């Protein structure tokens, strides 16, 4: 895998910002598009049929997370709204008084929120996994929490603060034979690693196109055929009807049976690019690239004075910071100075800034088109900050 | 109103199609985007910040449609969704047995099934105003079906299907005057002529930005603030909530509380440079130009054996209709081989197709660009067509 072949494909790479080349380490916000995906999409805003490609791309989605069928292949606005028709469709219909739902301390908002509503509507329990002391699940941990009063649990594969990869093979196992089903976040773990629903056996699981060289605007919800055809839709209108009655209305099959309203034609073409394009350098060579990227980041973060790291040690590639007394909007705006873009914030996780004991971090994060150079770039800009304001 | 200089705008229509200049009608479909933009989407597709943009994007889309506040322009993921919000968290909560909802037969399956959902898990009733012949609403047939039993109206400002322009003004009248608040389909409306929420004193309005020369994926959601203050939100995630407890969550205030997941910068930042790009053109301007080309058209189709259009005389600017003995789909084939767009279907109009006793309608839509030449064009290529095929 060859890191300048690759750079020349990202034409955002060459960007100047304040004389400086861009340094962008924010992939897990957004990844950037190549120019095979911008000229995909730049073809479907001219005049065109279409649904050829739509489907089409439906196929490549199934073949690429090895779902066993285009039935099971949901096109959503995004994992936020595929999360929310899983609480909805799935969870508020099969939760009662007594039924437990557990998750993580690690969520999302948008895998914390939907679940604590399922539960105060349908009057069942939330629970949550505890946390070891290097942000990470142990099998023990949830061996202990899910009860045979578990029907769901959700976690995130890949957590977008800590970078720990959740052992979720395992959990779907412990999820059923306790008899659950098991809900994963996989918006941080696709872009990166292979993902096979089979072998992985989730029952559900949510990508971010946009994550992963795609455009924005789509998502994919992967669920189990047998537990799809049991949910009712949880948006209607367009084109899931068969029959639309007075009263009364008939849904189409699987999948269109969860595709309310109008088809994004154009979203699902450039994703399925964004698989070629991904699939053509594979995701083992992009993930080995991650790897090294996420030790050499480690290590050298370790050389810094007074910046904390929260974590594990293994990880996907990306890294959530402090510097002692310094505001991580701080860091972020004199980074953004010397054309470094890293994010600050909470990230979506408020449970998880709190049990870190802190209201906010900053993040920069890896992916196929970063480079130790730039590593470097971060690490004497972090230092420049330390000194820049120990002065004030 | 100068149509060269507008045309220019346009890249799109430049394309030849089979050795044909582009004959684009098909814009109530989806309107073509004029470079400001164009050049505006690009913008947010290299590095940036962004927020200024986002909220100043509210703040043209409240003053074009002159709502009160900000609190009332919500972002949403297109008028389908727009319109399921307004079913699950304004309906669901608000109707009990005996309770009324009424609709059209004119309206988009996003306007009927949502509300067809909310009836029957709320056990109220769903009632329908019945058309006259020539395809319009009276208000005597409204002031009939309107008792001090409904609870919500909900109409097309203009059928995608018809071009009918609805009453809207009057029915809210109607509404309120039996204690129903009336929800509006505006997304046939709002790129063609002035949109004032408070002159119509609807209580809902809904429109879609990729019908007004902005990005697809973004939809507004217009609710009246004391209506939108009681209602819960649909969709749990991202950036609705204020504190995030682990039962128990607090939202955001509005508008935000109703936006869960990934804020949609780029594209509402596209739809305000679309705003202000209709609003340099003037949409008055816009509207006695559709007046124009479909009085031309409905007088040149009546040139034309054997082809019947639907809907009244008074019109905005679309016309469906069907080729005596031919099939829809076979008309937008041909046309398609000339290089002129219409398009074939059901319109998601299942119901109103059944009305009419059709299978299925062509539809040609114009917009800011169209010609009376386009027109021509039209025509000729339907009569090449009536001869091509009773020739068979
Ligand atoms: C684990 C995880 N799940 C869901 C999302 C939301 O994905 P989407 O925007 O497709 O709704 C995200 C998006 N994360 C951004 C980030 O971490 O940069 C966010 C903080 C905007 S949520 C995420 O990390
Ligand atoms: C009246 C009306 N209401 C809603 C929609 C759907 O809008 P959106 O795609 O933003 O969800 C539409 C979209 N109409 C297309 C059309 O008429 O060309 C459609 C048939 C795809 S729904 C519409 O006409």
């Amino acid at each position: 895998m060859n890191i300048t072949d690759i750079r020349e494909q990202f034409p955002i790479l060459h960007q100047q910002v304040n004389g400086h080349d861009l340094v962008y380490l924010d992939s897990a916000a957004t990844s950037q598009k190549p120019r095979a995906v911008i000229e995909t999409l730049d073809k479907y805003y001219n005049q065109y049929n279409a649904t050829d490609g739509y489907e089409g791309a439906r196929e490549k989605v199934r073949k690429f997370i090895n779902a066993k069928s285009m039935a099971e292949i949901i096109f959503t606005k995004g994992t936020t709204t595929s999360l929310n028709m899983v609480a909805l469709s799935y969870a508020r219909a099969n939760l009662k008084p007594g039924d437990e739902v557990v998750i993580t301390y690690m969520e999302h908002h948008a895998n914390i929120i939907p679940w604590q509503q399922a539960v105060k509507a349908t009057g069942a329990t939330l629970k949550y996994i505890p946390l070891q002391e290097d942000g990470t699940i142990s099998l023990e941990d949830v061996r202990e929490t899910v009860t045979s009063n578990t029907k769901i649990v959700a976690v995130s594969h890949v957590s977008n603060v800590l970078g720990t990869v959740n052992p979720i093979k395992e959990m779907a196992k412990i999820a059923h034979d306790n008899g659950a089903v098991i809900v994963v976040d996989g918006a941080q773990s696709t872009p990166h690693m292979k993902i096979d629903v089979q072998d992985l056996d989730c029952d559900f699981f949510a990508l971010s196109s946009h994550k992963m060289c795609g455009p924005t605007g789509v998502g994919v919800l992967y669920g189990k055929k047998a537990l799809l055809e049991n949910m009712e839709p949880a948006e209607f209108g367009g084109e899931m009807i068969d029959f639309v009655g007075l009263y009364e209305s008939t849904w189409k099959e699987l999948p269109w049976k969860f595709e309310a309203g109008t088809p994004i034609i154009a979203g699902a073409i450039g994703l399925g690019a964004a698989i070629d394009f991904l699939e053509e350098i594979g995701l083992d060579e992009i993930s080995r690239h991650e790897h090294k990227l996420a030790a050499y980041a480690l290590e050298r973060f370790r050389q810094l004075d007074g910046v904390t790291v929260y974590g594990p040690e293994e990880r996907a590639g990306l890294v959530t910071f402090n510097l002692d007394d310094v505001h991580p909007h701080d860091v972020a705006t004199v980074l953004d100075a010397e054309g470094i873009a890293v994010r600050a914030g909470h990230h979506c996780a408020q449970p998880l800034m709190k049990w870190l004991d802190v209201t906010a971090t900053a993040r920069a994060s890896f992916y196929l088109y970063n480079t130790e150079e730039e590593i470097d770039k971060l690490v004497e800009a972090l230092q420049k900050t330390k000194e820049y304001f120990t002065n004030v």
